[PDB]
């Protein structure tokens, strides 16, 4: 039982967040990667890793968690440490005698302002060298001063990011190694045709934030004199012939010289957002040359104070043959006619058209459906009716346009956070054949009935979510046969009104569907029919409503609401507010069930003897309750349960034979209980266990001479993990106060 | 010593003994007490010894026991000679209990399993004034008949009140003393009143016969009507020698008919309940409506023809017969449009201050039509389609909260159009309305701009809801238009504020004279442009709840530095729900001189610079619940002069420094709830001077119970001045033994 990390094959050493004062010195022999980040750790000299030679990764970011001061030669020894990590250590210097085997340096997010020969030149090895995020924004620190030549001595470089440091001219004497450079925000003006002349395999190059569009900018933000332009020579990038990638967002670009990309003939993602391109956008002679480009973010561009009516594209994107993708957001028009996107219309490739954030009130759908193979037309957040991660792309979220659990289905379309407030019979005419539909904040309050989405009737999967939708008819959403899933989360409007109707018959008439989504809804009535009944439906989420309300001991309309889900596997019935659950509501749940969550509730009892009318269940959650017995029969009670999920509850005593013949039950969680003990007979199976992680952290426990069957336990029965064992700590008495339960002489 | 396990104060003796895990009545009750409260413990017996040394008692409460029967002998009560008043809702009862003291004027077994009201029980207490028998047997409970002992109630010749609703009873029962006032008899499966249920009661104010034979479609608890959903029926002269009658309630009965011969001698009726009928023929044409000149207010909610969807409400000019009507609610009615002629009835009535159209799905409003009142005060509109468990206590049948907040209504003229879709506010959207001081547009949809021309046909508007909606804050002139506004809450429009790449604009706040709350809560808020900084001469409350401020004031960004600092009046400012883990010196020096209460609660602060503190001499309260705080400062009186309050509750102190108590000087409120005290050492009391403290927290912490927490408790005992809430609650954590004993003990 390693102690205090925790170990693992895929050997890694994890050791982050613990409260660390200094490097442990109890960690394995056959571990070669350490992970150390975010501890209080403030020293480190060459016996911190005496004993730990065969280590090929080190990973001190985040120390101390709120100086790090390193010995000059501290890792000289290690002499297979390849990798080191030290982000975030407020370093005022590169360390002195790091070891030339390391191919992996991060020196991000530090006080480093001299970039030094005796600090890196050394280091011959290096392929990957980051050295962002030193000086930026309104740090106090200074212009960042790069000892001439210091790189050039290494000659494997692949990849050299120097991005968010005052730079202000790309530094010379760089190896031709190089496949990407960042060198974004780095105050540079001025690119010469020497800067890159020798880069023959630069795939990509990042030039970002460099004479900044600062206007409405979400951090401090300088701009080149007058908003001026960065300033790139014709011939700059003349020998980048293998580029991919080329980032010129935010660059103040009013003009694109096209012969930047005679020489760039790979030329794959171009990316020029906040920008001012929309004369660009209509001309564009650079679009002629880059005819296997894929991906294009032309996106915040938009002219302040302007709504032009409609948006102007050059009939030069027509030359654009490989293009897969065309990210539009932020230009501001407020129409989208059939011509407008003439040049777009033959492109063989192009799947995706992002069009979100525009302000455009209105669409001509039609003009969709004269393209060859549109798989996702986004138009989230329009006006249509019927802190900065490092290791992140800084300029957008890089979290996918559509859910790929919706965009597998097919063609998808994005009409979330619109003004869509009723769906009328035209509505969706001349569209293709919609797979995925997000209707999501739309403020949408119309009564469904079985025709609104009858000219796109192979939607799969349906978003609804966060609308005001009114419930009032049998036959809502029935055109949709092939309907797969359905999300009607946050449509609590008018569900919450006790005096106007509510139907929610409709489910059963879908045969296919298996996931529904009804939390977040308030609902605590219905009209006429009180239960929900499918054939298909495999998991129903139930969470933020009333069966507090619904399952009232002197009510028994709802006591069967769940029952002819037939086919139901996985129920979700957290936040429901639930004190207690009626015996016969209980029973009458789905039988085939195998997940059922009942956490963050009020539950202050559960009958354990139900359960064996549920020969399926796997887990069982009932995290964040107030119950405080368990049962000591479980054996008795199921044979198929394999997670127990207890944690937030106030469980003050582990009965004996707890474990009794549970063979199944593999994992156990009640850590944030009120234990103050383990006793031995809680523990005794005599049977076969499957039991391989149990978990015990910020219980109070109790620090005398009755934990020893315990930690005797613990020793016996290594196979268990206990995970966090740091946080497995004393409560009593006041010298154990604070210690670790293994840290303790019995 | 102090009181325990009850809180003791003086109003008018009252012990506050309530949820506290309570296994029985103490015998540590103060000899003076004269109203004992032990509802909602764990007390399972009840005896003859329980209050034996206890003469003083005019009053128990024993409701909500034992929280999850209670077990009461004869006679365990009769020996206090004081009782008047005997609580005991709530604890299945399966009798009226025996040998209840003959004192008693006040009686309550509500929520009981009693379906046996006996002479044996009843009879003897002759000083009865109130009997509530209410919600023994109703809805699907298991559950028998009420039997009504013949004649039961006939010598409780004080009673003023008898309720039984909610039991199953069949008819009234005979037999009712003459001196009744109120009659509860709600929900009892009575079909037939007759010419002799009520006639020897001539000094009823209240009759409620309510819910019997329900209308029962889309009812939300388990409701079975009369026989083909039959009318309630009531003998033309039923109500004949009622003539003292000011409150009736016939709500859910399945009225299609109102006898106008009911209130022939009503004349001093005021208040009419006749919701969830079938009276929209009735409401066309009421005779009855010429019988009520003295009526006040009258509920004709939910009598909606179910799947109808009628153009226009149709108003019976009979209506203009109610002179004295001051509130007339007709929610639930259902109708598309609401015309100029339609409410011409209403019109001449002189005191109409409350016209009620909640939940009409009404589309289109003619609002011109509101100026033609005499004095429309509250206009309530919400929950509509306008465009461009069961508390035994309450009434069943409706909400009695107000319709619109006090403190906008306090203002004037109120129009509430809260739910409705009117996404956009166009150039004539509030023409010809009347002087409108409050104004309600709450969760709307609202995406637009707003310019400062949108109220400008009700330009003294002074309290303004705009919560709820999704308004796009891009033009300083913003409300400008509103030279009188007072009140401001612009919480929950965090649509565009989350998004960084559009423009926000919040200059618009300097332009108000007169503005003296602004609430900001819940919006996101990360970025602004151009002007980075909220001015104000006039501004007094800030909600700054649940936005950004750890963004705002990250490390690296010097912009929002003065963020607050030109709100000059400024007095409370609420930071809670940030997310703030530290606030930069700088900033938090830039926050106005002015501050009388701040509120920092709820964030992940790990430090506070309590030196800081230094700069705000009128800070009068601070409130820091809910953070991370390990560190609490040794030189506090060194760092403020003014303090007050200082909530501290929820973070992670286990030691006070030497001496803190009585640093504090201007302190009387200390809350250390919930942190990780073990002790306070003899010099955290120490104290230099004589504390100003008269209320210290102290519950929830980990308590070390060993002869190390003595001094404590020897400080606790001089200083009764110092109360302790919840000293159940002050609790040892060990040894064990004992855990879970009072520190007290
Ligand atoms: C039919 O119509 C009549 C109205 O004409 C209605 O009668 C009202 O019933 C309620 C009880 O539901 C009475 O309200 C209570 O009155 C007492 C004493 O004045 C108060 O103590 C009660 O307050 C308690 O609870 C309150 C909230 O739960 C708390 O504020 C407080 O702490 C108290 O513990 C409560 O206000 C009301 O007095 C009568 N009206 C008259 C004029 O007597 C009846 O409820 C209707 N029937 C149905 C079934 O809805
Ligand atoms: C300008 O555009 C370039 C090219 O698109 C961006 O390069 C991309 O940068 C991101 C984050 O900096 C890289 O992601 C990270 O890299 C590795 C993947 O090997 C992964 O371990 C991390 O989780 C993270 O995903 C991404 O690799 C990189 N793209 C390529 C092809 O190298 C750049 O971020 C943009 N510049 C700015 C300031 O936004
Ligand atoms: C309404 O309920 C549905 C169904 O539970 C929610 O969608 C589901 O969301 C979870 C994420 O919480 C998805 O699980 C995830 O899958 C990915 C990739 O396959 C995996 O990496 C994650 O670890 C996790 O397993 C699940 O796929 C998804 N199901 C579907 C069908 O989309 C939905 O989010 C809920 N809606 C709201 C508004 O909360
Ligand atoms: C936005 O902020 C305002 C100002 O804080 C909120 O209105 C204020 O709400 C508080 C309650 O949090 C009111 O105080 C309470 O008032 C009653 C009446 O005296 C009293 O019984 C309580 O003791 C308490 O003091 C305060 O009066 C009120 N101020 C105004 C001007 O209305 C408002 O609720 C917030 N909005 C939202 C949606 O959260
Ligand atoms: C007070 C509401 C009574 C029953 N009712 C009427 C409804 C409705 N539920 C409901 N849920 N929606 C409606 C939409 C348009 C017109 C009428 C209705
Ligand atoms: C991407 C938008 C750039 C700046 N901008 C344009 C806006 C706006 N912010 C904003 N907040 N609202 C708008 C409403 C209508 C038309 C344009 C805008
Ligand atoms: C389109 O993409 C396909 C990949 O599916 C590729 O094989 C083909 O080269 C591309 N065609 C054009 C014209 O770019
Ligand atoms: C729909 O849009 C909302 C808001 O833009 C988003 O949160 C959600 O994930 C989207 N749904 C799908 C299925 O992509
Ligand atoms: C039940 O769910 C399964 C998915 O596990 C599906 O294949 C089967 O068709 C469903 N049964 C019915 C009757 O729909
Ligand atoms: C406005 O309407 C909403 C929704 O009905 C309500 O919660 C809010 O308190 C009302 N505001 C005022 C000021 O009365
Ligand atoms: C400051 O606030 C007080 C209290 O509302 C008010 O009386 C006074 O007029 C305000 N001062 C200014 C300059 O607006």
């Amino acid at each position: 039982r390693s102690y205090p990390c925790d170990e693992k094959k895929q050997v890694i050493a994890e050791c982050s967040n613990r409260r660390l004062q200094e490097v442990p010195q109890t960690v394995g022999k056959y571990v070669t990667e350490l992970d150390l980040s975010d501890n209080f750790i403030t020293h480190i000299t060459n016996e911190s890793f005496q004993g730990l030679q065969n280590l090929t990764k080190i990973n001190l970011n985040h120390n101390p968690n709120v100086g790090l001061n390193i010995t000059d030669g501290a890792f000289l020894n290690l002499k297979n440490l390849r990798e080191l990590l030290l982000e975030d250590n407020q370093l005022p210097q590169i360390p002195s005698g790091l070891p030339e085997s390391l191919t992996e340096l991060s020196l991000i997010q530090n006080n480093i302002y001299n970039i030094t020969k005796e600090g890196i030149s050394r280091l011959i090895n290096l392929k990957n060298l980051y050295l962002a995020w030193n000086c930026y924004f309104n740090k106090v620190c200074e212009k960042t001063n790069i000892e001439d030549g210091v790189f050039e001595t290494l000659t494997n470089l692949e990849l050299l990011s120097l991005s968010f440091n005052s730079l202000s001219h790309v530094p010379p004497k760089l190896p031709s190694s190089l496949r990407k450079l960042f060198l974004s925000n780095t105050q540079i003006k001025y690119i010469s045709e020497e800067d890159f002349k020798g880069l023959i395999n630069l795939t990509l190059l990042d030039l970002s934030g460099n004479c900044p569009r600062c206007f409405n900018a979400p951090f401090p933000c300088v701009p080149c004199d007058g908003g001026a332009s960065i300033n790139i020579d014709r011939f700059a990038f003349q020998n980048l012939t293998q580029l991919r990638y080329l980032n010129l967002s935010s660059t103040s670009l009013r003009k694109i010289n096209a012969a930047w990309f005679k020489n760039m003939p790979h030329l794959k993602v171009l990316d020029l957002e906040f920008n001012y391109l929309v004369g660009e956008i209509a001309s564009g002679a650079f679009l002629t040359m880059l005819p296997r480009l894929e991906i294009l973010d032309l996106s915040f561009n938009y002219i302040k104070g302007s709504y032009p009516q409609h948006i102007n594209i050059s009939r030069n994107f027509s030359k654009l043959l490989s293009l897969r993708a065309l990210h539009l957001r932020g230009y501001v028009f407020q129409e989208l006619r059939e011509d407008d996107f003439q040049p777009l219309m033959q492109l063989p490739n192009l799947s995706t058209i992002n069009l979100g954030i525009n302000f455009i009130k209105q669409i001509d759908f039609k003009l969709f459906q004269n393209f060859s193979n549109l798989e996702i037309i986004y138009l989230s957040e329009n006006r249509i009716s019927p802190e900065f991660d490092p290791h992140s792309n800084f300029y957008h979220f890089t979290r996918p346009l559509i859910k790929p659990q919706c965009a597998a289905y097919g063609k998808a379309l994005d009409l979330s956070l619109n003004s869509i407030f009723f769906i009328g019979p035209n509505q969706f005419e001349n569209l293709p054949d919609i797979a995925c539909l997000n209707l999501s904040a739309n403020s949408n309050a119309q009564v469904l009935s079985g025709t609104e989405f009858s000219a796109i009737p192979h939607v799969k999967y349906l978003d609804l979510t966060n609308n005001r939708l009114d419930f009032d008819n049998a036959s809502a959403l029935t055109e949709l046969s092939d309907l797969e899933v359905l999300d009607l989360s946050y449509n609590s409007h008018y569900f919450r009104i006790a005096g106007v109707t509510h139907h929610l018959e409709f489910i059963q008439n879908f045969t296919n569907l298996k996931v529904l989504n009804l939390s977040h809804n308030n609902i605590y009535t219905l009209t006429d029919k009180y239960n929900l009944e499918s054939k298909s439906l495999v998991e129903l989420v139930f969470s933020g409503n009333r069966l507090d309300i619904l399952w009232n001991d002197d009510d028994n309309r709802y006591i069967s609401i769940f029952k002819g889900l037939k086919n139901l596997t996985r129920l979700d019935l957290s936040l429901n507010r639930l004190k207690h659950i009626p015996n016969e509501a209980f029973l009458n749940l789905p039988a085939s069930l195998t997940e059922l969550h009942i956490n963050d509730n009020m539950l202050k009892f559960f009958n354990w003897t139900l359960l064996q009318q549920f020969p399926r269940l796997e887990l069982l959650d009932l995290r964040g309750n107030k119950l405080l017995f368990l049962t000591d029969s479980l054996s008795d009670f199921t044979s198929s349960l394999r997670t127990l999920l207890l944690s937030h509850n106030r469980i003050s005593h582990l009965p004996s034979g707890f474990l009794s013949e549970v063979s199944s039950l593999k994992h156990l969680d009640l850590s944030s209980n009120l234990l103050k003990t383990i006793n031995k007979s809680a523990l005794e199976t005599k049977t076969t266990t499957k039991l391989s992680m149990l978990e015990l952290h910020g219980n109070p426990f109790e620090c005398t001479c009755d934990i020893g069957d315990f930690r005797r336990w613990m020793d016996e029965h290594l196979n268990v993990k206990i995970p966090r064992l740091v946080d497995v700590i004393c409560a009593s008495p006041g010298d154990q106060r604070g210690k670790s339960i293994v840290s303790l002489e019995l």
